[PDB]
């Protein structure tokens, strides 16, 4: 138990709260979560000690690979007859290099043998491993060399891959053997079915405590029964009462039969003032608990404050459950009593019912089917009907499905199985207050054909609360989501956890198992959860989840605790500079910083740890002379560490990170993720528009890290050394001679990609201080704090000034009327249309981010902006015409 107390101290330090605080939670759901999740921990630890030491090394250093070994035409043609030049370094005392020309699809074992052949010609194979020079990135698995992200990046950038031969035992001996230990908490009327209760739904509103307002006058409680965002019946209000005495003692009757209540049904309520009706406090509750039990008896629900922007009286897409703060409006509710415990029926009872319904419908006469548009006969399915179904399935997730299409999709639900990507539309067409239809939907979902992971992700958002539906989505992720794509969408998958009704669910088990079997996923999983630990709407869920992750991640908890301590020291320093030294000069502030940083406690916490931006990067000794307070808003810290890697000169000798305390970095994180997804779509279609999605990580409440791009300057820094020719002059000066055209091409291409990306996403206004350019000519944007409809009718955030057109047109006077400008336009058109073709992906990435309290992403109407910029109701020619007009009005001619 001495080991357990010390480990509980480590977990507490990592999570930010003491582990004893969980042990004090009375809630049986919380205690069952802590216990039951431990089998995911056990399965994951078993997988790691399955083929030791290799399986342990694969967990710690997973291959950083692309999803497909297939190289796009433009990328493959960058190779010399499908061959790549590679540099293999061998440490012999001294550093010896061996240059190899090998096929791109060579396995690391082939590369090692070719390297030993060259070393022998200068005068075993499975006793070595290839490492990337400069970082802790290893090639432990037998993939084609070009499938590794490092190599694919080298081919695309005309770079020389620098690999190092390392002895397997030099790596194996450095990987500590941890033993996962099961914690102390591992060792812990009648019952009737819901479908047997021949009664209507009723709930009693008793009274409200902690209703502190400005004597606001007459108040009432507004209630509704919801299934996700869909109302199951009409909303029921209490009688008006004075705020000075909030007492109702009233039963509210709902237009819903208790056996008709879906599994994920919720009571959505709010205390409203009044005619200008205004919500004061809101709260949501699950009608069934985690044990599938219908709510009974008395219950007190602590309510939440109204979000600035919500004018709606109820808030169904808000969080479910009581507010952890007990010094808030507290509404007492009483539920019905049935002289027994009521449970939702099990699968077998639901299947018997669905099979009974299917069989009964199959015997319906022509005239019976004619009574309802939701009933149709098997043989009466024409080729036109099948065409309309296929057409409906191509519509985007924000396209309204009329009541007629809903009846139509439901009556052809069996044909829908042949076009399985229609499932999200079919699910929104279901009568969720009819147990006959819901039971039939379950049986269709149970056996539904698998869909694409990016299509299944939609089924995990706020629109699909049903656990059978969510379980299907998770099964598609388990079978088809690669570790590369999981890493890419980890922020959306962590966000949708908030939409799970219960702590113990299929999604959380899938995510935890992946985090515990891949340290690269585990790292970002920990940081996305930890960064939101201040938010009291998810701190219990994320804290318990972090507790379970920290018990089984092994040795990585110790490395995480170094990054947590380094970040805390930096949060403490920046907090002092903004509260006690804000009005002092840069020199005075830098003197204060240098002194504080040099303290023994601080100095050691800020050196010798892994970059939270990229844990393959080691941060050694902090280089204090290169550290500075930046002139930008919130005055970020420019930080520089030595790369302690022996071959640091072959990658970067100093790792420079911007530490910023003051701004929400979540919108920046999402924009950068989208830019990368856009670039990925463009490269795959043979459209080389190189984007620069630099690293950005939120590490707490308005705190985070930004990856510094080396050899980059703002437009202002360029022109401050002014003519419109200054930018073109600088580029021509940085790329003198034969390499001039490559810079112009790179500028034009990066420029086209940023015009299209920023116009689609509606990014904040571009100016000279937030547009940067690398020496080689690569243009990129920084500071993505604003997106979508952030004003109140569509904007062009990136208006190409004379400066940009002069570069594009190679110094010509009439830049608007050149062949270079026409080709720049064609690049924009192609780019715009390609994104239009993947609209569902983008819409779903944003929809999964709605529970995240981001100011510009609160409703589906905020996401609707992307439907306008991508012109989705219009045809492809009309969408191109619309893009050209937006550009023309912004530029006052040219398009
Ligand atoms: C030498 C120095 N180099 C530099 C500066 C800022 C960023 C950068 C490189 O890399 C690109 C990523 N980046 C992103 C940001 N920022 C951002 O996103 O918001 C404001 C600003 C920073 F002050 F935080 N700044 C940089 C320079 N040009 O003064």
């Amino acid at each position: 138990n001495r080991e357990e107390k010390i480990l509980n101290r480590e977990i507490g330090f990592a999570i930010g709260m003491p582990v004893c605080e969980f042990d004090m939670v009375k809630d049986p759901e919380v205690q069952d979560f802590r216990r039951n999740i431990l089998n995911v921990c056990k399965e994951a630890v078993d997988l790691r000690d399955l083929n030791s030491p290799h399986s342990r090394a694969m967990y710690v250093y997973p291959p950083n690979v692309e999803s497909s070994p297939e190289l796009p035409k433009h990328i493959y043609n960058k190779l010399d007859k499908g061959q790549i030049i590679v540099v293999i370094w061998v440490i012999v005392s001294d550093k010896q290099k061996y240059t190899l020309k090998i096929n791109h699809d060579c396995v690391p074992e082939q590369v090692i043998a070719e390297a030993i052949r060259k070393k022998t010609r200068s005068m075993y194979q499975g006793k070595y491993i290839l490492k990337v020079c400069g970082c802790d990135e290893y090639f432990l698995e037998k993939y084609p060399l070009s499938q590794y992200k490092y190599i694919r990046s080298c081919i695309m950038l005309g770079r020389m891959p620098n690999l190092m031969l390392m002895a397997k035992e030099s790596l194996y001996s450095q990987l500590p053997m941890d033993c996962f230990t099961m914690p102390s908490y591992s060792r812990r009327t009648s019952t009737k079915s819901l479908w047997v209760i021949n009664s209507a739904l009723r709930i009693k509103i008793l009274c409200a405590t902690y209703v502190n307002v400005n004597i606001i006058d007459k108040i009432y409680v507004r209630t509704g029964i919801y299934h996700g965002g869909e109302p199951l019946c009409d909303n029921v209000n209490t009688q008006r009462v004075p705020c000075s005495n909030p007492r109702w003692n009233e039963w509210l009757n709902y237009d819903i039969y208790i056996p008709d209540l879906p599994r994920a049904a919720r009571l959505c309520l709010s205390i409203c003032s009044v005619e200008e009706h205004c919500p004061l406090a809101w709260g949501n509750i699950n009608l069934f608990d985690y044990t599938d039990t219908l709510v009974s008896g008395k219950m007190a629900l602590n309510l939440w404050p109204v979000p600035h922007g919500l004018e709606d009286l109820l808030n169904p897409i808000g969080v479910t459950g009581s507010n952890p703060n007990k010094e808030t409006p507290c509404l007492e509710l009483e539920f019905d009593w049935f002289s027994s415990v009521v449970k939702f029926p099990d699968m077998s009872v639901i299947e018997e019912h669905a099979n009974w319904s299917v069989s009964r419908e199959a015997g319906f006469s022509y005239s019976h089917a004619g009574l309802s548009n939701r009933l149709a006969r098997d043989n009466e399915l024409r080729e036109n009907d099948k065409e309309q179904l296929k057409a409906i399935s191509t519509r985007d997730p924000l396209s309204e499905i009329t009541e007629q299409e809903k009846d139509f999709l439901w009556s052809h639900r069996h044909y829908c199985v042949t076009i399985p990507e229609i499932l999200p539309k079919l699910l929104l067409s279901v009568k969720w207050n009819s147990r006959d239809e819901v039971a039939q939907m379950y049986c269709l979902v149970k056996d539904w054909p698998p869909i694409k992971p990016e299509q299944a992700m939609e089924l995990l958002d706020c629109n699909y609360p049903d656990p059978m539906v969510r379980g299907f989505a998770v099964r598609c992720l388990e079978k088809y989501l690669t570790d590369d794509k999981l890493s890419q969408y980890l922020i959306q998958l962590v966000q949708v956890l908030k939409y799970e009704q219960y702590l113990d669910n299929l999604l959380v088990r899938f995510l935890l198992k992946k985090a515990l079997t891949n340290q690269r996923i585990g790292h970002f999983f920990f940081w996305h959860l930890k960064s939101e630990m201040h938010n009291k709407t998810v701190s219990q869920r994320f804290g318990l989840l972090l507790e379970s992750y920290c018990r089984a991640c092994g040795m990585y908890l110790k490395h995480l605790n170094r990054q947590v301590e380094a970040m805390e020291k930096l949060i403490n320093l920046t907090d002092i500079l903004k509260q006690e030294k804000k009005d002092e000069t840069q020199k005075v502030q830098m003197k204060f910083l240098v002194e504080q940083m040099r303290r023994p406690d601080f100095m050691d916490a800020l050196q010798g740890f892994l970059s939270p931006l990229n844990p393959a990067h080691q941060l050694g000794n902090l280089r204090l002379e290169e550290c500075r307070i930046m002139s930008s808003a919130k005055r970020p810290l420019w930080l520089n560490w030595e790369n302690p890697d022996i071959m640091s000169e072959l990658l970067f000798q100093n790792n420079e990170i911007i530490f910023k305390n003051g701004d929400d970095l979540r919108q920046d994180m999402l924009t950068l993720q989208i830019i990368r997804i856009m670039e990925n779509i463009w490269q795959n279609q043979g459209l080389d528009l190189r984007m620069l999605p630099y690293g950005c990580l939120s590490i707490g409440d308005c705190v985070g890290l930004i990856e510094v791009v080396r050899n980059s300057h703002t437009i202002m820094q360029i022109q401050c050394k002014f003519n419109s020719h200054t930018l073109h002059q600088w580029l021509k000066d940085k790329n003198k001679g034969e390499i001039y055209d490559a810079a112009i091409d790179l500028f034009t291409r990066s420029c086209a990609g940023y015009c299209v990306a920023t116009f689609i996403l509606g990014i904040g206004d571009r100016h000279n201080s937030n547009i940067m350019v690398k020496d080689d000519g690569q243009l990129f944007h920084i500071d993505f704090g604003h997106f979508l409809d952030h004003k109140k009718r569509e904007r062009v955030p990136f208006v190409l000034t004379q400066d940009f057109l002069i570069v594009i047109s190679k110094g010509a006077q009439e830049c608007t009327k050149t062949r270079e400008f026409e080709r720049f336009q064609e690049m924009c058109y192609k780019a715009y249309l390609a994104i239009r073709q993947h609209a569902n992906l983008f819409i779903n990435l944003f929809s999964m981010m709605l529970g995240s309290g981001m100011p510009e992403l609160q409703s589906f109407d905020d996401i609707a902006y992307i439907r306008k910029t991508l012109a989705l109701d219009k045809t492809e020619q009309e969408a191109l015409e619309y893009f050209m007009k937006q550009m023309n009005d912004a530029h006052h001619g040219g398009w």
